[PDB]
């Protein structure tokens, strides 16, 4: 599992249940082509979206759906989402952990890179 | 000024100096159009990016050059750059700060939103 | 003003007011001893603590009282307070900023310390 | 294993390995009476601090000792040690993961507290 996310709510100091992500990649031609996509668990982690074969160098966008997360327990956020953005695998395979720590007005997101 | 851009930086505890920050409005086919830029201030602020006239509602990004700014000190970074992107809503007079704290392998940006 | 402190809230992305602030410096016996104290204004700010001739190098915690915050709003937290521990270091002239971003179940804290 | 600590370190993009940790619970006579202590292993946790039946009710304070952290890899940083303080049990036992993520001029922290 080379690249792995975990979402935590910072106001009820849980996991972020069921937080939809979407990783893109960018192409040749600059655009941001569909990579990868999946929901956190009860956990808050979300494992399982790519392989080593598959995640190959390049830059990618981590979009993490914190809008849709708020909206659903009842509450109106300010951020449409949360992006990260970051040239990967560069020296050579790593393995990648995105967290984020969601508040309704501010969020934080870390990398931690492992070989 | 409607909107504000203060960075810091973590490391060295001091505002975040000479960066680049690009605002982008959110066009009708979906496209990021170029809004408003410039760089930070030795307080690490940007003011006078936009009008009241001009900073209608709709979705707006607020990319941040944190790549650049690393690069500058010497420092090895994680992110191609901090994105913030959000609405802006008219219900009574609003004043938006974006602010952000720079790791270079973490960062968090929060919305201060005001009368 | 070579000490202020910032509180700002991630839940409802604005200041937080009225925050209770108290300041100790370590006495030669290992106890904390009241310094200064103030709650912080309409912008989340507290100003004037102390002066330049009181600040002395030492040590000194700034104790920020999150739970009455969030009780205030009507809001659970976890903290009993947010504690802030640091040693003041006369290398030419310096201004030291805490500031602070509080949710619920997280909080923040950094030193931005100017000339 | 009722209390974990996990600890970042935001400049590496890595966990904090070999952070000490002390904890200490509020007695009746309002003194901190040391409780528990350990250091973070190579994945930046500290498993085994207490058991279910030592960790009662009361008040803890969580002292991770960032400023040998620093220090040991050639880094002044601003902090002494970043403080946690709460109160445990208090509608009956719950796990606490107490994390800290680690800038020289910054941290955070944040609680997931789970049943
Ligand atoms: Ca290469
Ligand atoms: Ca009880």
């Amino acid at each position: 599992c080379p690249l792995m996310v975990k979402v935590l709510d910072a106001v009820r100091g849980s996991p972020a249940i069921n937080v939809a992500v979407h990783v893109f990649r960018k192409a040749a031609d600059d655009t941001w082509e569909p990579f990868a996509s999946g929901k956190t668990s009860e956990s808050g982690e979300l494992h399982g979206l790519t392989t080593k074969e598959e995640f190959v160098e390049g830059i990618y966008k981590v979009e993490i759906d914190t809008k849709s997360y708020w909206k659903a327990l009842g509450i109106s956020p300010f951020h449409e989402h949360a992006e990260v953005v970051f040239t990967a695998n560069d020296s050579g395979p790593r393995r990648y952990t995105i967290a984020a720590l969601l508040s309704p007005y501010s969020y934080s997101t870390t990398a931690v890179v492992t070989n």
